[PDB]
RNA sequence: CAAGCCGAGGAGAG
RNA sequence: CUCUCCUCGGCUUG
């Protein structure tokens, strides 16, 4: 291992005590500096016949088994026992005892948390704070309210302030945290910047900042930055189409008589379309909700229109409706007055908006422009032309990505491209998972993909091969994700691109980051420069004020939801206002799965295969006789007992009838009872 | 590989 | 404070 100039100069304080935070850019080798400082600190505990062990904090799953190959284990594989923890191994279970061993930990976050909170709360082995000796930590700046990485450092402080106590002693560890940049929390004035980097670094427990400055040649030589460049296009015509669904909306609103107070193709409408749906639902009137749920996919398409193809949108809207009516079909294998006039609505200009959509007299602005823009560089590049887009939504990387692989001038100039997505199970798409995530990487960085298509997964954690033309096509969140994507662009004759609409305020929100940007250094230099005696003055305000901030929370959130009433209630579809259950046939599994074993409920739903499985059905999706989708199939014990939401269903009390939505099982306070076979059996 | 439970952060709009 | 979008983590059934 090596140790350059200007990593030398920030590393020197944390090599005797000082626990401190350090941020310096990005690619400036701030693994290998951490590295460094571990081999320091291993070495130094040995020297003294001290125990030395450290721990490496990380926020991710695949940061752990990635530090774990590339960076500590080529180094430190000869003196010391290193190893690599995550959700995603079997080495989880005796987290006590890998301690026991091990010098070099790396772990994901909550695993340590749940360890100290099981040594506190039952009689497991757990672990303290005191078999330590150093922290290190990736991504300082999450460190913000009740995160995971913040109970960590309250109890750190609790200790800390019982030490401080005394005084007036148990060893504490160090502590190094690491960052691109801690960034400003949402503050509109360079004081409270400041008060926020100062909140930072009580959650820390730090001494100083370390930014680089003195040996900053060598990192502008050895290190540098892409160019700014916007992009911005205007539309006026809207030629035969968005009229075409104006015209649809409009009719089924004077066929509802609701008035919006508010504009089509927007995000205000669709906030009450959706509070419209669930008021029609706790009062149970139909004609009203059921064509709001239309509405909403409606506006979804105008939506995605400003940004994608119509032939996007409409494509949307086919699969939404050819489910309903396979969906009608299954059932009926009745046919109310709303779902025809709906159905009747839409199918008859079907073709029209078939042939409305393709057409490419007027298609887009934003994709022509990214044409050109992408066009460029791989016309400049020839071979070493690595690519990255960023945009907002899952469904807007599967049609950039369609669409890349259709037009054949982007094949012509070896364009090759994937998607990418996260695995969250949400939001009405079928996620990705892990594995196909770092295949792609891979593919990447061996050069089979030449551009990616993402979501905000890119811009942090895994480890893609440095890049030329980072874009933006309508996605602006705060500075952080500025910096860090402007901080993959190496190779020279990089960019850092920004691509968007006219009538939408987002060059508004880049300039707001890009002065954020150069506010925050403003007050790392403000609060460097501060005398030592004031900033302890402050920080240890600031410690107790977030110690005060944890108790009061404690105060006020124990239950907040446990009156225990177990059948008092009747869960209703939604759809139709019609009963489906109460609550003393339900059951729970390891007391977090709920489901209905009684053959009532039993005989009531359908079953339609999956769509997921196809891209032999395991888990089917459950569907009423009216046609709203309930729930999904679960096999317990070999038992085929079919599971639910709380999502789709309605809930009424007994007592006086105030129905409720709840959108999931923890906020209301009734409990149900855990499943056991001595009913149905025996 | 599928299903689901909980928690957290960020951004928009209101 | 609510809704939407996005990401992440821990945990269970198969
Ligand atoms: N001190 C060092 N000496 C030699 N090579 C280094 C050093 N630090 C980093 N590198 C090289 O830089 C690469 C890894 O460092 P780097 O690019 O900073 O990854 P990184 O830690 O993820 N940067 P960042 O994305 O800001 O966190 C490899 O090609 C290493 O060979
Ligand atoms: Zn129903």
């Amino acid at each position: 291992l090596q140790l350059r100039p200007y990593q030398m100069e920030v590393a020197q304080p944390a090599l005797d005590g000082k626990n401190i935070i350090i941020c310096l850019p990005t690619g400036s080798g701030k693994t290998r500096v951490a590295v460094y400082i571990t081999k320091d600190h291993l070495d130094k505990k040995k020297q003294a016949s001290e125990s030395g062990k450290v721990i490496v904090l990380v926020n991710k799953v695949m940061l752990a088994e990635q530090l774990f190959r590339k960076e500590f284990n080529p180094y430190l594989k000869k003196w010391y026992r290193i190893i690599g923890l995550s959700g995603d191994t079997q080495l989880k279970i005796s987290f006590p005892e890998v301690v026991k061993s091990y010098d070099v930990i790396i772990s994901t976050a909550q695993i340590l948390e749940n360890s100290l909170l099981n040594l506190e709360s039952g009689d497991d082995d757990g672990v303290q704070l005191s078999d330590f000796s150093l922290i290190i930590i990736d991504e300082c700046h999450h460190t913000n309210k009740e995160a995971v990485y913040n109970n960590i450092m309250r109890r750190y402080l609790k200790q800390k302030l019982r030490n401080n106590d005394l005084k007036k002693a148990i060893p504490l560890p160090q502590i190094l945290g690491l960052t691109a940049s801690p960034g400003v929390g949402a503050a509109k004035k360079q004081s409270e910047a400041e008060k926020h980097i100062l909140n930072i670094c009580a959650n820390l427990d730090a001494f100083t900042i370390k930014t680089v400055k003195e040996n900053l040649g060598q990192l502008k030589h050895q290190i540098k930055e892409p160019c700014k460049k916007f992009v911005i296009a205007d539309d006026t015509r809207e030629n035969p189409f968005k009229e075409k669904l104006l015209e649809i909306m409009a009719s089924i609103q004077t066929y509802c008589q609701k008035s919006p107070m508010s504009d089509f193709g927007t995000q205000h409408y669709e906030q009450w379309a959706i509070q419209m749906e669930k008021k029609a639902a706790k009062d149970g009137n139909r004609k009203d909700r059921v064509c709001a749920e239309h509405l909403r996919k409606y506006n979804e398409a105008l939506q995605i229109n400003d940004t994608i193809r119509m032939i996007d949108a409409y494509s949307h809207l086919e699969t939404f409706y050819t489910d309903e009516k396979e969906k009608k079909f299954a059932v009926l294998n009745k046919l109310d007055e709303t779902d025809e006039f709906l159905m009747n609505l839409f199918f008859d200009n079907k073709k029209m908006l078939k042939k409305l959509a393709e057409n490419p007299k007027y298609e887009n602005e934003k994709l022509i422009k990214l044409r050109n823009t992408i066009l460029e560089q791989f016309t400049r590049s020839e071979e070493s032309s690595r690519g990255i887009i960023f945009t907002k939504t899952r469904q807007s990387t599967y049609a950039l990505s369609q669409w890349i692989m259709e037009n054949a001038k982007f094949a012509e100039v070896g364009v090759k491209a994937h998607h990418l997505i996260g695995a969250g199970h949400s939001s009405e798409v079928k996620p990705m998972t892990q594995t196909e995530q770092k295949e792609v990487i891979s593919k990447f960085r061996t050069g089979e993909i030449n551009l990616l298509i993402a979501t905000t997964v890119a811009e942090e954690g895994l480890d893609i091969k440095e890049c030329n033309i980072v874009i933006r096509y309508g996605l602006v969140t705060n500075e952080i994700a500025m910096v860090q994507a402007r901080g993959r662009a190496r190779a020279d004759e990089s960019t850092y691109v920004l691509v968007t609409s006219s009538g939408s305020g987002v060059t508004e929100r880049e300039i707001v980051n890009d002065f954020r940007e150069k506010m925050m250094y403003k007050a790392i230099n403000r609060v460097q420069n501060m005398k030592p005696e004031e900033y302890a003055h402050k920080i240890l305000e600031l410690q107790v004020q977030s110690i005060l901030e944890k108790k009061m929370k404690v105060k006020r959130s124990i239950a907040k939801q446990y009156n225990d009433n177990p059948s008092l209630i009747t869960l209703l579809c939604k759809n139709c206002s019609m009963l489906v259950c109460s609550g003393e046939n339900i059951h729970v599994i390891e007391k977090m799965h709920h489901v209905n074993m009684t053959p009532e409920f039993k005989g009531l739903y359908i079953v339609r295969e999956n769509k997921a499985l196809q891209k032999y059905q395991t888990n089917g999706e459950i569907i009423c006789k009216c046609g709203q989708a309930w729930g999904t199939m679960m096999v317990h014990k070999g038992l085929d007992l079919p599971c639910l939401k709380i999502r789709n269903f309605v809930v009424n009390f007994k007592n006086n009838s105030p129905k409720k939505q709840y959108k999931k099982w923890v906020e209301l306070p009734i409990r149900f009872p855990d499943l056991d076979y001595s009913e149905y059996c025996l």
